[PDB]
Protein backbone atom coordinates (compact mmCIF):
# COMPACT_ATOMS: atom_id res chain seq x y z
CA UNK A 1 0.00 0.00 0.00
CA UNK A 2 1.40 3.16 -1.34
CA UNK A 3 2.57 5.17 2.33
CA UNK A 4 1.38 8.27 1.04
CA UNK A 5 -2.63 6.79 0.86
CA UNK A 6 -1.67 4.60 4.29
CA UNK A 7 -1.08 8.33 5.77
CA UNK A 8 -3.58 10.40 4.73
CA UNK A 9 -6.06 6.90 6.31
CA UNK A 10 -3.86 7.24 9.22
CA UNK A 11 -4.26 10.82 9.92
CA UNK A 12 -8.40 11.19 8.93
CA UNK A 13 -8.56 8.22 11.59
CA UNK A 14 -6.10 9.67 14.19
CA UNK A 15 -4.88 6.61 14.71
CA UNK A 16 -1.20 7.35 15.07
CA UNK A 17 -1.15 6.35 18.76
CA UNK A 18 -2.44 3.09 17.86
CA UNK A 19 -0.29 2.19 14.72
CA UNK A 20 2.79 2.97 16.92
CA UNK A 21 1.88 0.98 20.32
CA UNK A 22 1.42 -2.18 17.99
CA UNK A 23 5.21 -1.44 17.14
CA UNK A 24 6.03 -1.48 20.56
CA UNK A 25 4.08 -4.41 21.09
CA UNK A 26 5.83 -6.50 18.05
CA UNK A 27 9.14 -5.40 18.44
CA UNK A 28 12.36 -7.93 19.45
CA UNK A 29 13.78 -8.04 22.91
CA UNK A 30 17.30 -9.67 23.60
CA UNK A 31 19.55 -9.90 26.38
CA UNK A 32 21.22 -6.22 27.33
CA UNK A 33 23.48 -8.50 30.32
CA UNK A 34 27.10 -6.52 30.00
CA UNK A 35 25.14 -3.03 29.91
CA UNK A 36 23.87 -4.02 33.42
CA UNK A 37 26.99 -5.04 35.01
CA UNK A 38 27.48 -3.42 38.83
CA UNK A 39 30.92 -2.37 36.69
CA UNK A 40 29.12 -0.16 33.73
CA UNK A 41 26.47 1.91 35.42
CA UNK A 42 28.21 5.39 34.97
CA UNK A 43 28.34 4.56 31.27
CA UNK A 44 24.92 4.22 31.26
CA UNK A 45 23.12 7.74 30.92
CA UNK A 46 19.65 6.19 31.19
CA UNK A 47 18.49 3.36 33.44
CA UNK A 48 15.93 2.17 30.19
CA UNK A 49 18.32 2.53 27.33
CA UNK A 50 20.88 -0.44 26.90
CA UNK A 51 22.35 -1.96 24.09
CA UNK A 52 21.81 -5.65 23.29
CA UNK A 53 24.50 -8.38 23.49
CA UNK A 54 24.46 -9.65 20.22
CA UNK A 55 24.90 -6.06 18.63
CA UNK A 56 26.70 -3.91 20.61
CA UNK A 57 29.89 -2.13 19.78
CA UNK A 58 33.40 -3.60 21.74
CA UNK A 59 36.02 -1.58 22.36
CA UNK A 60 39.53 -2.86 21.90
CA UNK A 61 40.83 -2.88 25.71
CA UNK A 62 41.08 -5.51 28.01
CA UNK A 63 39.88 -3.55 31.07
CA UNK A 64 36.45 -2.92 30.07
CA UNK A 65 35.54 -3.48 26.63
CA UNK A 66 31.54 -1.50 27.49
CA UNK A 67 29.97 1.67 25.81
CA UNK A 68 26.26 2.24 25.04
CA UNK A 69 26.49 1.99 21.53
CA UNK A 70 25.45 -0.49 18.57
CA UNK A 71 25.27 -2.00 14.87
CA UNK A 72 22.41 -1.43 12.72
CA UNK A 73 23.39 -3.43 9.89
CA UNK A 74 20.55 -2.77 6.62
CA UNK A 75 21.34 -6.06 4.62
CA UNK A 76 19.34 -4.94 1.70
CA UNK A 77 19.82 -1.20 1.49
CA UNK A 78 23.55 -2.26 2.06
CA UNK A 79 24.03 0.73 4.83
CA UNK A 80 25.73 0.46 8.54
CA UNK A 81 25.11 2.31 11.08
CA UNK A 82 26.50 3.23 14.52
CA UNK A 83 23.46 4.50 17.02
CA UNK A 84 25.16 5.41 20.52
CA UNK A 85 23.67 7.93 23.77
CA UNK A 86 25.28 11.99 23.79
CA UNK A 87 28.48 11.06 26.00
CA UNK A 88 29.14 11.41 29.38
CA UNK A 89 31.98 13.25 31.17
CA UNK A 90 33.51 9.86 31.88
CA UNK A 91 32.67 8.67 28.70
CA UNK A 92 34.17 11.16 26.16
CA UNK A 93 37.27 9.09 25.52
CA UNK A 94 35.29 5.99 24.81
CA UNK A 95 33.39 7.63 22.23
CA UNK A 96 36.64 9.08 20.26
CA UNK A 97 38.06 5.31 21.04
CA UNK A 98 35.08 4.22 19.25
CA UNK A 99 35.00 6.70 16.56
CA UNK A 100 38.94 5.51 16.15
CA UNK A 101 38.28 1.60 16.21
CA UNK A 102 35.62 1.55 13.90
CA UNK A 103 36.79 3.98 11.25
CA UNK A 104 34.34 6.31 11.12
CA UNK A 105 34.82 9.38 8.66
CA UNK A 106 31.57 11.37 10.04
CA UNK A 107 29.62 11.65 13.76
CA UNK A 108 26.07 12.83 13.19
CA UNK A 109 24.84 14.85 16.44
CA UNK A 110 21.20 15.77 16.57
CA UNK A 111 20.67 17.57 19.65
CA UNK A 112 21.76 20.99 21.55
CA UNK A 113 24.25 20.62 24.46
CA UNK A 114 21.59 21.82 26.78
CA UNK A 115 17.77 21.93 26.14
CA UNK A 116 14.86 22.68 28.37
CA UNK A 117 17.57 23.88 31.24
CA UNK A 118 19.12 20.54 31.61
CA UNK A 119 22.67 18.95 30.06
CA UNK A 120 21.82 16.77 27.58
CA UNK A 121 25.37 16.00 26.72
CA UNK A 122 28.77 16.36 27.27
CA UNK A 123 30.89 19.07 25.32
CA UNK A 124 32.96 16.64 23.95
CA UNK A 125 34.43 18.77 21.25
CA UNK A 126 36.65 21.49 20.98
CA UNK A 127 35.22 25.30 20.08
CA UNK A 128 38.50 26.97 19.38
CA UNK A 129 41.20 26.47 17.04
CA UNK A 130 43.88 26.98 19.39
CA UNK A 131 42.38 24.96 22.18
CA UNK A 132 43.04 21.25 21.57
CA UNK A 133 41.27 18.29 23.39
CA UNK A 134 43.02 15.67 24.98
CA UNK A 135 41.47 12.32 26.54
CA UNK A 136 44.76 11.16 28.59
CA UNK A 137 42.37 7.71 29.27
CA UNK A 138 42.34 6.66 25.30
CA UNK A 139 45.53 8.47 24.28
CA UNK A 140 43.74 10.84 21.40
CA UNK A 141 44.27 14.36 20.92
CA UNK A 142 40.91 16.11 19.15
CA UNK A 143 41.78 19.59 16.90
CA UNK A 144 38.80 21.80 15.95
CA UNK A 145 40.35 22.58 12.00
CA UNK A 146 37.27 24.53 10.76
CA UNK A 147 33.40 25.48 11.64
CA UNK A 148 30.38 26.47 8.82
CA UNK A 149 27.89 27.63 10.76
CA UNK A 150 23.99 27.63 8.60
CA UNK A 151 20.63 28.51 10.04
CA UNK A 152 19.68 24.92 10.69
CA UNK A 153 22.87 23.16 11.00
CA UNK A 154 26.70 23.50 11.72
CA UNK A 155 29.50 21.63 9.43
CA UNK A 156 33.13 21.16 11.61
CA UNK A 157 35.93 19.75 10.20
CA UNK A 158 37.98 18.19 13.05
CA UNK A 159 41.30 15.96 13.36
CA UNK A 160 41.69 13.05 15.54
CA UNK A 161 44.97 11.99 16.41
CA UNK A 162 46.19 8.60 17.68
CA UNK A 163 48.77 9.76 20.32
CA UNK A 164 50.25 5.93 20.16
CA UNK A 165 51.04 5.71 16.40
CA UNK A 166 50.97 9.53 15.66
CA UNK A 167 48.06 8.61 12.74
CA UNK A 168 45.69 11.33 12.11
CA UNK A 169 42.61 11.60 10.43
CA UNK A 170 39.70 14.16 9.76
CA UNK A 171 36.24 13.52 10.78
CA UNK A 172 33.23 15.55 9.93
CA UNK A 173 30.72 16.76 12.68
CA UNK A 174 27.78 16.96 11.61
CA UNK A 175 24.95 18.70 13.71
CA UNK A 176 21.62 19.50 13.59
CA UNK A 177 20.80 22.85 15.59
CA UNK A 178 17.03 23.28 15.73
CA UNK A 179 14.78 20.44 16.41
CA UNK A 180 12.50 22.13 19.00
CA UNK A 181 12.62 21.17 22.90
CA UNK A 182 9.54 19.57 22.07
CA UNK A 183 7.28 17.73 19.75
CA UNK A 184 8.98 17.53 16.37
CA UNK A 185 10.15 19.73 13.35
CA UNK A 186 6.50 21.58 11.56
CA UNK A 187 7.92 20.86 7.63
CA UNK A 188 11.06 18.14 7.45
CA UNK A 189 12.56 19.95 4.44
CA UNK A 190 15.24 21.38 6.78
CA UNK A 191 15.75 17.60 8.31
CA UNK A 192 15.78 16.24 4.98
CA UNK A 193 18.48 19.01 3.25
CA UNK A 194 20.74 17.86 6.28
CA UNK A 195 20.77 14.68 5.40
CA UNK A 196 21.41 14.76 1.95
CA UNK A 197 24.44 16.82 3.25
CA UNK A 198 25.69 14.10 5.61
CA UNK A 199 25.39 11.80 2.14
CA UNK A 200 27.27 14.29 0.02
CA UNK A 201 30.41 14.22 2.75
CA UNK A 202 30.63 11.09 1.77
CA UNK A 203 29.97 9.70 5.59
CA UNK A 204 27.52 7.08 5.15
CA UNK A 205 29.57 5.07 1.80
CA UNK A 206 31.26 1.60 1.89
CA UNK A 207 34.51 3.14 1.68
CA UNK A 208 34.15 4.21 5.52
CA UNK A 209 33.57 2.91 8.85
CA UNK A 210 29.77 3.10 9.92
CA UNK A 211 28.71 6.75 10.84
CA UNK A 212 28.26 7.40 14.51
CA UNK A 213 24.86 8.65 15.44
CA UNK A 214 23.51 10.49 18.42
CA UNK A 215 21.14 12.18 20.45
CA UNK A 216 20.58 12.41 24.11
CA UNK A 217 19.56 8.65 24.41
CA UNK A 218 20.28 7.66 20.77
CA UNK A 219 16.63 5.81 20.13
CA UNK A 220 14.06 9.01 18.89
CA UNK A 221 15.55 11.40 16.85
CA UNK A 222 19.19 9.41 15.88
CA UNK A 223 15.87 6.79 14.58
CA UNK A 224 14.11 9.09 12.47
CA UNK A 225 17.61 10.06 10.90
CA UNK A 226 18.66 6.06 9.61
CA UNK A 227 14.38 5.16 9.40
CA UNK A 228 14.34 7.64 6.56
CA UNK A 229 17.66 7.44 5.04
CA UNK A 230 16.99 3.61 4.74
CA UNK A 231 13.60 3.85 3.30
CA UNK A 232 14.75 6.79 0.50
CA UNK A 233 17.81 3.79 0.04
CA UNK A 234 15.71 1.24 -0.54
CA UNK A 235 12.92 3.00 -2.71
CA UNK A 236 16.14 3.79 -5.54
CA UNK A 237 16.93 0.03 -5.53
CA UNK A 238 14.11 -1.85 -5.67
CA UNK A 239 11.47 -2.37 -9.02
CA UNK A 240 8.84 -1.39 -7.36
CA UNK A 241 9.00 2.24 -5.00
CA UNK A 242 6.29 1.13 -3.58
CA UNK A 243 7.28 -2.48 -1.68
CA UNK A 244 8.65 -0.34 1.42
CA UNK A 245 6.60 -0.58 4.18
CA UNK A 246 8.42 1.96 6.81
CA UNK A 247 6.96 -0.50 9.82
CA UNK A 248 8.89 -3.07 8.73
CA UNK A 249 11.88 -1.64 7.89
CA UNK A 250 11.76 0.19 11.40
CA UNK A 251 10.94 -3.42 13.42
CA UNK A 252 13.88 -5.22 11.01
CA UNK A 253 16.07 -1.94 12.77
CA UNK A 254 14.62 -2.38 16.75
CA UNK A 255 16.27 -5.78 16.51
CA UNK A 256 19.53 -4.07 16.63
CA UNK A 257 18.45 -1.70 19.26
CA UNK A 258 15.61 -1.44 21.46
CA UNK A 259 13.06 1.66 21.42
CA UNK A 260 13.93 3.31 17.99
CA UNK A 261 11.09 6.44 17.35
CA UNK A 262 10.05 7.14 21.04
CA UNK A 263 6.94 8.74 20.28
CA UNK A 264 3.98 8.76 17.72
CA UNK A 265 5.06 11.88 16.39
CA UNK A 266 8.52 10.76 15.54
CA UNK A 267 6.43 7.87 13.67
CA UNK A 268 4.34 10.53 12.06
CA UNK A 269 7.23 12.71 11.00
CA UNK A 270 9.35 9.58 9.58
CA UNK A 271 6.36 9.39 7.11
CA UNK A 272 6.79 12.63 6.08
CA UNK A 273 10.31 12.92 5.62
CA UNK A 274 10.49 9.92 3.65
CA UNK A 275 6.99 10.80 1.36
CA UNK A 276 8.67 14.28 0.71
CA UNK A 277 12.22 13.16 0.28
CA UNK A 278 10.97 10.14 -2.46
CA UNK A 279 9.95 13.51 -4.87
CA UNK A 280 13.79 13.51 -5.62
CA UNK A 281 14.25 9.82 -5.40
CA UNK A 282 11.89 9.45 -8.10
CA UNK A 283 13.43 11.77 -10.34
CA UNK A 284 12.98 15.74 -9.43
O1 LIG B 1 8.73 -4.68 -5.01
C1 LIG B 1 10.03 -4.97 -5.04
N1 LIG B 1 10.89 -4.80 -6.07
O2 LIG B 1 12.12 -5.23 -5.68
C2 LIG B 1 12.04 -5.69 -4.37
C3 LIG B 1 13.08 -6.20 -3.58
C4 LIG B 1 12.72 -6.58 -2.28
C5 LIG B 1 11.40 -6.45 -1.79
C6 LIG B 1 10.38 -5.93 -2.59
C7 LIG B 1 10.73 -5.54 -3.89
Amino acid sequence: MEMEKEFEQIDKSGSWAAIYQDIRHEASDFPSRVAKLPKNKNRNRYRDVSPFDHSRIKLHQEDNDYINASLIKMEEAQRSYILTQGPLPNTVGHFWEMVWEQKSRGVVMLNRVMEKGSLKCAQYWPQKEEKEMIFEDTNLKLTLISEDIKSYYTVRQLELENLTTQETREILHFHYTTWPDFGVPESPASFLNFLFKVRESGSLSPEHGPVVVHCSAGIGRSGTFCLADTCLLLMDKRKDPSSVDIKKVLLEMRKFRMGLIQTADQLRFSYLAVIEGAKFIMGD
